[PDB]
């Protein structure tokens, strides 16, 4: 099996029900600096957006803006490919990044054995190489990137974006300013569909394949297949933001307004905040009360008493809902209502670990619901 690479972290994940404090306690390319209260040796908001200021008052340079010729990506067999993870190789990466007027970005991310998510890889491309960061191994020192991640001088370009920046800084305190979303750009120009996949084939004839895209990408070591997926989604993504840009110029007749929006949706997506995530179990019956509300009140509650003891023991053991107990089966449990612990164990195809290693306190748990005085309309009905 794999090991919760969680473990060799040097910072346990706080994943309880408090607010999300950021990460950052530097902050590179400043205007409007970094409230005290962040700075790393204290450890005018604090939950706000480290770059709110920057970001609002940025717009790209006339440089971008001016007709694009676009220069073709350079053959994938004639690229050399980096794999980062170590504190030099990253901060060598962060210097040839500081030359570049662009380069490409994008994240591997888990969330089957996580309770927040975890972003296991990153991969990054300038117009002559490919690189590969390992985030698991780096975790602690990514804060770095934030020199040319937030430095305006620099174009980003992400392909859908709205992830990778909740990501980034639920990560790793990292923040982006001066992105360019080819997703965004593909809506706005009305395309057929709006995929990398269709980019890729559209603007570069290249064949996308997905073997990967819910692959475990905390497995170490990458398989070289795992390797050539990671690279193919940012090899590419800087001549598609050339010929999108050359697109959006021609149907502008020579003027940079459709390109201003494009800089100007994706700055906002760089405005979004990560906030940590909240279920109840009043949602995870609106598909129920709203079709056959047959939970009486013996059965509400031992989904009650069930619903938060998922939500503790996932939140403590740092794993997703579903590999602690999925949702249909904590609803059969809650609708069965098992007088004995193996009873339990007979509505779980299969039996998820966790409840098997807690089935005594499961067991209390649905007890308690059975000693709970039904109605008189509940009884006889
Ligand atoms: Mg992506
Ligand atoms: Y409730």
């Amino acid at each position: 099996s794999i090991i919760r690479p969680q473990l060799k972290f040097r910072e346990k994940i706080d994943n309880s029900n408090t607010p999300f404090l950021p990460k950052i306690f530097i902050k590179p390319n400043a205007q409007k600096p970094l409230p005290q209260a962040l700075s790393k040796e204290r450890r005018q908001d604090m939950f706000a957006h480290p770059y709110q200021y920057e970001l609002n008052h940025f717009t790209p340079a006339d440089a971008v803006l001016q007709k694009p010729q676009p220069q073709l990506y350079r053959p994938i067999e004639e690229t050399p490919c980096h794999f980062i993870s170590s504190l030099d190789e990253l901060v060598e990466l962060n210097e040839k990044l500081l030359n570049c007027q662009e380069f490409a970005v994008n994240l591997e991310h888990h969330s089957y054995r996580s309770f927040l998510g975890l972003t296991c890889l990153m991969q990054i491309s300038t117009r002559t190489e490919d690189f590969i960061i390992d985030t698991l191994e780096l975790r602690s020192d990514m804060y770095i990137l934030n020199e040319s991640l937030t430095d305006p001088a620099i174009v980003k370009v992400f392909h859908g974006a709205d992830s990778d920046i909740e990501w980034l800084q639920k990560d790793f305190g990292l923040y982006v300013v001066n992105m360019f979303d080819t997703h965004q750009a593909a809506r706005l120009l009305n395309l057929g569909r709006h995929s990398l996949d269709h980019l890729l084939k559209l603007y570069c004839n290249v064949d996308s394949n997905k073997q990967y895209q819910l692959a475990d990408w905390r497995i170490r070591p990458l398989p070289e297949e795992m390797l050539s997926y990671a690279r193919d989604d940012t090899h590419y993504l800087l001549y598609i933001y050339d010929k999108m840009r050359l697109e959006m110029w021609e149907r502008g007749n020579g003027q940079p307004v459709q390109l201003q929006v494009v800089w100007q949706r994706s700055r906002d997506i760089c405005l979004k905040k990560f906030i940590k995530p909240i279920f109840t179990d009043e949602s995870y019956l609106e598909l129920y009360r709203k079709q056959k509300k047959h939970l009486n009140t013996q059965q509400l509650t031992a989904f009650q008493l069930l619903f938060a003891w998922r939500d503790k023991t996932a939140r403590r053991e740092d794993e997703s809902y579903g590999y602690v107990l999925p949702n249909h089966m904590m609803l059969k449990i809650a609708e069965e209502l098992p007088k004995e612990p193996q009873g339990i164990i007979a509505c779980c195809n299969p039996v998820p670990p966790l409840v098997r290693q807690q089935i005594n306190e499961m067991h209390l748990l649905i007890q308690q619901a059975r000693e709970m005085p039904l109605l008189k309309s509940e009884v006889a009905a």
